[PDB]
């Protein structure tokens, strides 16, 4: 079980500063909404040794944290305490909606950013629905309204292998098997495949980018809390996206 790994206290220690007045999911995302979630998903810090378990929880953490981070360099506690800050893209987001007969856009709705790993567009709240049994589609609110639909939205992109692009959870847990492709495109085993996985058509390739920095700084704050040392290969700046 994975409150085994991960207690109230390593939760609330990473996330330290996500119940801050100045941070609008304020209050939002407990400790109970993630087991809760964490428990739906066979495998999700359940495989591998302990080490293993830490190093996929301090990994999910990490990637989820940058996609809600409230910091900035001096913030209190540093910016990596200032994970999980928003339940929304921020800006002024448009409704996300690129139809499908599959995924239909519902009226009136919008499919921004939303909840730990900002799902975004029609397609993939449909996607996501389906695999979670919820009314995603119909409702997207769901996923900033309420937490465990939130933290099932993104524990269902890190389970989900997406074809020749392997899971977070495969390659966080040690059991990603690189491509020839893959090692020619210098997509070596480690935290920087994850930053590739979620978003290296932005992030990775393009050598120093201070979203990748971010990202580890979150990973070696929450590796130091768990009580591991960091893996290697932390960055994508020499990793070509994958296409
Ligand atoms: C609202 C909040 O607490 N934090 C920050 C804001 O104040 C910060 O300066 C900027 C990037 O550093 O974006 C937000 O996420």
């Amino acid at each position: 079980d994975v409150s085994s790994i991960i207690t109230s206290q390593i939760f609330n220690q990473m996330l330290l500063h996500r119940n801050d007045n100045a941070c609008p999911a304020n209050g939002f995302y407990s400790y109970q909404a993630f087991i809760n979630a964490a428990r739906k998903f066979s495998g999700f810090g359940t495989t591998g040794d302990t080490n293993t378990r830490k190093n996929e929880l301090a990994a999910f953490f990490g990637q989820t944290s940058h996609e809600t981070t409230g910091g900035w360099s001096t913030a209190p506690d540093g910016p990596y305490a200032w994970g999980y800050c928003f339940k929304q893209e921020q800006g002024n987001p448009g409704d996300y909606c690129v139809p499908s007969s599959t995924y239909p856009c519902a009226p009136g709705k919008k499919y921004y950013g939303r909840g730990p790993i900002q799902i975004s567009y029609n397609y993939n709240y449909g996607l996501c629905g389906a695999a979670i049994n919820q009314p995603l589609l119909s409702n997207p609110g769901l996923v900033a309204s309420d937490a465990d639909i939130s933290f099932e939205t993104a524990i269902w992109f890190w389970m989900t292998p997406q074809g020749n692009k392997p899971s977070c959870h495969a390659v966080a847990t040690g059991q990603w098997n690189p491509s020839s492709a893959d090692q020619a495109a210098g997509r070596v085993p480690g935290y920087g495949v994850i930053t590739n996985i979620i978003n290296g058509g932005v992030e990775c390739g393009q050598g120093e980018k201070a979203e990748v920095a971010n990202r580890i700084g979150f990973y070696q704050r929450y590796c130091s809390i768990f009580g591991i040392s960091p893996g290697q290969n932390l960055d994508c700046y020499n990793q070509r996206p994958f296409s």
